[PDB]
């Protein structure tokens, strides 16, 4: 809205972010996908996310509503799921992760509809 304060929103999306990095146990969401283990990882995946990534988008002004913080939180597990197959443990982390991180996010979004 016209009085909504961007300090504010920063902090709440910076809380949020480290809790859904506390979710994200084996911290396999932590940084890029290795491009050099995976080669073929760009011909599946049109955009790469991760919570580093993130974290840099977060302190470069890039995210001003909540949808633009959770879409890229979307990414890491659609991507995750995309890539993996069901029968792995990558697989079940990304589905973990949105259950889990589903909650994080809805609390949050709810903090920021009261600013
Ligand atoms: O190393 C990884 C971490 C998280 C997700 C991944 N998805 C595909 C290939 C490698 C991955």
């Amino acid at each position: 809205s016209m009085e909504m304060q961007l300090t504010p929103f920063l902090i709440l999306l910076r809380k949020t972010l480290e809790q859904l990095q506390e979710k994200d146990t084996g911290n396999i969401f932590s940084e890029p996908v290795p491009l050099s283990e995976v080669p073929d990882y760009l011909d599946h995946i049109k955009k790469p996310m991760d919570f580093f990534t993130m974290k840099q988008n977060l302190e470069a002004y890039r995210y001003l509503n909540f949808d633009d913080f959770e879409e890229d939180f979307n990414l890491i597990v659609s991507n995750c799921l995309k890539y993996n197959a069901k029968d792995t443990i990558f697989y079940r982390a990304a589905v973990r992760l949105r259950e889990q991180g589903g909650a994080v996010l809805r609390q949050a979004r709810r903090q920021a509809e009261k600013m």
